[PDB]
């Protein structure tokens, strides 16, 4: 029963483009998704995209023999500074498989034991910052969670300390980075390269890239000159060789990997932590369950790797937050060959499909009718969840390599926050989701009363 594909209103040669001409594109798309259903054709002047929203179709899109990772327009733009790092390479580019094969064992759950001490370091700095606040001062959740993630990836990545908790103005690198990312997203909604985009922006963009390249390159050069063997990712990349080709990574790719770990990892992981706290503070009974587990398990001044794995309920909290608002809301796919989706919608070779994750997670057919409710218990038995119903980390060989890293950190940090402080939503915050490459709660502020437990 092949059905015709819907489409929202168009604007001449500008097509549906104006439809997403807003500061909250993904959220608008979810709205359109509600109206048009599990699949719609979004057309732009010289680009076509089909957005999927149902587990029915998406489980078919996740068939790797039929569809493969497509570099969306945004990724192409991000490639200007992330080059051929894992995130912005095609599956068929030689450096994708090389870096993938080498980095894989370094991102396993087992490998987290080696990064744990470095994760604890930045975690304790966050707790102490909060411990030292004068009672009357509040906390800027997204802002602190961001400082937490940048520093953790910097330390675990290339053993470099950005020291974000010692300054107002971030390290110039981070500034150039957020700015480059910002610009990258701006080109996406550019009317044309001279509206607004002018030589001034392009100049700035090229300067930011220099700042990032200079720092990373130097660090890479120094490491191989000194010959230092730390437990960071840079060490693994300098001493690794692809089992297949027998080749090591080039210094430039290595640099791109490091930049990739930062741009791809920080915003999403900080967003995750913000939403989880948001939901916890809005659902007292859940917070009470989590705080008790945390106090019950984290019996030492500093969390051990083993202990973090015993925080079962906190894990459920993170997953449920990931269900409701996946911080990386979408990923693109293209058809390797002509085919039909759900035996209804015909697809041609190279057609792009954009998976709308937030909509996938709201599929009443899989999640029941209480999809908008925050209930961690629904992940009590993950094995009861259908395949391809929960995809916050992408699909297949192209899924987030930093998944275990993200979850281990988020679980460590949340556990420590719930153990040392009681949180107060003193302003009865109303959720405003800011969108960049990721999703994050804009302006979320809270107040934390310490339980005076030592670190
Ligand atoms: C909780 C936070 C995170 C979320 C929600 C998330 C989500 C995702 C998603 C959806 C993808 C696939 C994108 C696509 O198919 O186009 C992805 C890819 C990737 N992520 Fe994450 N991510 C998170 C944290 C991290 C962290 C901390 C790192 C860095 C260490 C990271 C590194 C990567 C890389 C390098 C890839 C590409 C892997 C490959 O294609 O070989 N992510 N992530």
């Amino acid at each position: 029963t092949i059905k015709e594909m819907p489409q929202p209103k168009t604007f001449g040669e500008l097509k549906n483009l104006p439809l997403l001409n807003t500061d909250k594109p993904v959220q608008a798309l979810m709205k359109i998704a509600d109206e048009l259903g599990e699949i719609f054709k979004f057309e732009a002047p010289g680009r076509v995209t089909r957005y999927l929203s149902s587990q029915r179709l998406i489980k078919e899109a996740c068939d790797e023999s039929r569809f493969d990772k497509n570099l969306s327009q945004a990724l192409k733009f991000v490639r200007d500074f992330a080059g051929d790092g894992l995130f912005t390479s095609w599956t068929h580019e030689k450096n994708w498989k090389k870096a993938h094969n080498i980095l894989l064992p370094s991102f396993s759950q087992q490998a987290m034991k080696g990064y744990h001490a470095m994760m604890v370091d930045i975690a304790v700095q966050l707790v102490q910052k909060w411990e030292r606040l004068n009672a009357d001062e509040h906390i800027e959740v997204p802002e602190d969670m961001t400082r937490l993630t940048l520093d953790t990836i910097g330390l675990c990545g290339f053993n470099y300390r950005f020291n974000s908790f010692y300054r107002d103005q971030p390290h110039p690198f981070i500034t150039s980075m957020v700015r480059a990312l910002d610009e990258a997203m701006n080109k996406l909604q550019r009317a044309n390269p001279d509206d607004p985009a002018y030589d001034e922006n392009k100049r700035q963009f090229q300067e930011d890239i220099k700042v990032m390249n200079d720092l990373v390159d130097k660090i890479i050069a120094d490491r191989k000159a000194s010959g230092e063997q730390s437990d960071d990712l840079l060490t693994h990349m300098l001493n690794g060789k692809d089992p297949e080709t027998g080749e090591p990574l080039d210094d430039e790719n290595i640099r791109y990997q490091i930049i990739t770990f930062l741009i791809a990892g920080h915003e999403a992981t900080s967003g995750l932590l913000s939403f989880a706290l948001y939901f916890l503070v809005k659902n007292p009974h859940v917070l009470q369950k989590a705080a008790e587990e945390a106090a019950r398990v984290l019996v030492d001044p500093v969390p051990s790797y083993k202990q973090v794995k015993q925080l079962k309920y906190v894990g459920m909290v993170l997953n449920e937050a990931l269900r409701l608002w996946p911080t990386a809301p979408a990923f693109s796919l293209y058809a390797k060959e002509d085919t039909v989706l759900g035996g209804e919608y015909p697809l041609e070779k190279g057609d792009e499909l954009m998976v709308l994750i937030p909509q996938l997670h709201r599929d009443k057919t899989i999640w029941g009718d209480d999809v908008e409710e925050f209930r961690p218990e629904r992940f009590e038995n993950p094995s009861a969840i259908p395949q391809h119903a929960f995809k916050p980390f992408g699909n297949g060989q192209r899924a987030c390599i930093g998944q275990q890293f993200a979850l281990h950190e988020a679980t460590l940090v949340l556990g420590m926050m719930l153990k040392h402080f009681d949180f107060e939503d003193h302003t009865n915050y109303e959720l405003d989701i800011k969108e960049t490459l990721t999703l994050k709660p804009e302006g979320f502020v809270v107040k934390a009363k310490s339980k005076k437990i030592p670190l």
